RNA sequence: UGCCAUGUACGUCGCACUCAAUAGUCAGUUUUCUGUUUUUUUUUUUUUUUUUUUUUU
């Protein structure tokens, strides 16, 4: 996966109910080292989903979560300066394309 | 106020009520339903009814 994201502009994953790509993917494009220069935007169909899987990743690299990596759901702006990984709805980032149209806050599209 | 010449002709009769009775002509298969009273009123205005599902500076 990381070297297909490092080859590819656009890679696609496909996984199961256990598989896990949603945990691992924003520590791949952490290995690559995307976040830095840009945030890294993933996301998500619900709520609920976007808060646990944000609070997992910040739990499973033991930061609290708002900081590394927050989510951005309705007027939870729980993001701090030294974020990279942001979770989000894609209504969120229906919100977000009309602020910026470049999508220039982010590196990585989830 | 005196006189008035003579003889001179008759008979009998009829009418009514009525009139009756007559020629010939044999037969018609069996079976059937149809049939009767009685309580009477038939007829009365109604109602609210269920739900995939998921995201937005």
């Amino acid at each position: 996966i990381l070297e297909a994201i490092r080859d590819h502009q656009v890679v696609i994953v496909a996984g199961e109910t256990g598989s896990g790509k949603t945990t691992q993917l924003p520590k791949i494009c952490m290995e690559l080292g995307r976040g830095i220069k840009g945030l890294i935007g993933h996301t998500q169909p619900r709520r609920l989903a976007a808060r646990t899987v944000a609070n997992r990743i910040a739990e499973e690299l033991k930061t609290e979560p708002g900081g590394c990596i927050g989510y951005k759901v309705r007027f939870s702006d729980h993001v701090s300066d030294n974020t990279m990984v942001k979770l989000m709805t894609d209504g969120i980032l229906l919100a977000e394309i009309q602020q910026d149209r470049l999508l220039m806050q982010y590196d990585t599209i989830i």
